[PDB]
């Protein structure tokens, strides 16, 4: 019946997601190169340093078709539940086969997101669970999987890209600071540090990688446990005081995953012990630092791509998932 | 009956709003002075330029009690409708008296927000409108008034304060640029311009004063008419091409009210014709510009306070409104 209404949106979601993905995959790529051609320009006197975005603008017309097609689809699945369709036992085995491939060799924080759905699969597939109950638990998890797992990464990358975008903005201005304006350079890095780190009030949301943050609302962290789980999966340092850890407490009392500042923290210091003053550099210490600075640009660049790669994979999983739920739906409808 | 549940939240809203208000009224005040003590410090060699916020942080624990107490209250009013209370005709006259004082001598974009409610007032007050119908239209408008009118200003100021916050961040770095680093100074102003102006894609939301913008969603403007209506009320220039206007079209096709850039646009030029180069200034042109620059800081400062004052007033109106709806509710409950 309304299987068609579900199968239609299924594809719509599939597209919207893939576009968003490609949108983030494109912005990241552009930024990465822009940064490069801004640093080189800064040191190498040479060409000048600036940014123009193409339809590789993640948020825009992209992230929206994904949210609306996801909502509808989740609802439509609540409809497929209401009908009295009785999936041949040979189909449930397919939905169950499809769910496996989807969450088979995938990391830990992913299996946790695909556990409940995978439980329902084996449930009605060979133990005995009413279809209606199956479809619901499904319309339920697609949303939770999109919100908790896929939404996490999308926010993580978005939040991280704003930080990386602000960093590249400093390289552009660095051009006019270089023999050395160790002050303005060290002053900027300090600004990036402050702007993307919980403040003395632990209320700055711009520094939150997890969980997704409101726009005008207060900070909002989750249980200490949940913060660590994620910090780990996306490769961020958890190291206990006085060392550095991306897992920090907010004015919530709860926990958040913060932007890794060590790279900028290293730069904030290396640029320092070249100490101070607005400073004629030895052309041999200059290149002992320039390279000590570029070694950081590398790190930052690697985190952005890494987190970006973590995302696309997470996105490709959601896609394959919808695929399966679409193959099954189509199968049933074909009767 | 559930009049008590409505009267309780009524006060809760009253508080939450007043706190948010005082929160915005405090941040604005702090920033304004911080800016001052950052500019002076920049030119006058003197003291050094930086920011630490107190519970005058608008968004935080503030803007949240207001959203939740507003929701509940709006719902509770939907409850008062369901009961069979029959407001003496002497009360409706009071609710009607209270609504007048609230929207009496208040500006235009305000009467428009208090029109429907004021229509219901005269309606059941002396013409004949079923109470149930009255309470609903009321539970309806409190939300629309909070969203369309009060929410508009809260967003406007929030959006404007981020711009003004970024400007003051430039004054701090300007300190290390001053004889003159006309490049880094002119480079920053250019960055503030770009960061708070629709780009070549007309997709930058950080430059939107109206309407409220999503966080990760696409731009979203309203009808051309609606954009002008607001631009006017909050004192922003509407001037048609090639002049400058805060009313601009987005990648929506629709209309948005943008941050007034003229002040920074003037600075972007004055700092220029002191033209170029990273530049020994005559100590007499220096102070012919310093003062030409401070004359702008003034403007910016005046807009922030103005928009901030426009807000508090708008906030004080919402408050008085809730007051009235609370006086009436209490009156009925007292029977």
């Amino acid at each position: 019946p309304a299987l068609a209404a579900a199968r239609a949106k299924a594809d719509e979601l599939g597209q919207a997601a893939r576009e968003v993905r490609a949108s983030v995959e494109r912005q990241t790529a552009y930024e990465t190169r822009l940064a490069a051609q801004r640093s080189a320009a800064a040191f190498s006197g040479g060409e000048p340093p600036a940014r123009r975005e193409a339809p590789g603008a993640e948020l825009d017309e992209a992230r929206n078709a994904q949210t609306v097609s996801a909502r509808l689809f989740e609802g439509n699945l609540k409809g497929v539940a209401q009908s009295g369709h009785a999936m041949s036992a040979e189909q449930k085995q397919a939905l169950q086969s499809g769910l496996d491939d989807v969450f088979a060799d995938a990391p830990p924080q992913a299996r946790s997101a695909g556990a409940p759905m995978l439980y329902s699969a084996n449930a009605a597939a060979g133990q005995g669970m009413a279809d209606s109950d199956l479809w619901d638990m499904i319309s339920d998890q697609i949303g939770k999987i999109k919100d908790n797992y896929l939404g996490v990464y999308e926010n993580v990358v978005g939040q991280y890209t704003d930080f990386y975008k602000a960093f590249s903005d400093i390289l552009s201005q660095m051009a006019n600071w270089i023999k050395l304006n160790v002050d303005a350079l060290k002053a900027a890095l300090e600004k990036l540090k402050k702007d993307f780190s919980l403040g003395d009030n632990l209320d700055n949301k711009k520094a939150v990688l997890f969980p997704a943050q409101s726009k005008d609302g207060g900070i909002q962290g989750g249980s200490e446990s949940d913060a660590r789980k994620w910090a780990k999966e996306m490769g961020l340092p958890d190291a206990p005081p006085p060392g550095f850890s991306c897992v920090q407490k907010a004015a919530d009392g709860n926990w958040v995953v913060v932007v890794d500042m060590t790279p900028i923290d290293t730069m904030i210091r290396d640029v320092g012990a070249l100490g101070s003053g607005t400073l004629e550099l030895d052309n041999a210490k200059f290149q002992a630092w320039q390279s000590g600075f570029k070694a950081q640009e590398e790190n930052l660049k690697n985190t952005l791509q890494t987190l970006t790669q973590k995302y696309s994979n997470a996105n490709s999983l959601f896609d394959n998932l919808v695929k399966v739920l679409s193959s099954t739906i189509s199968s049933c409808l074909e009767t």
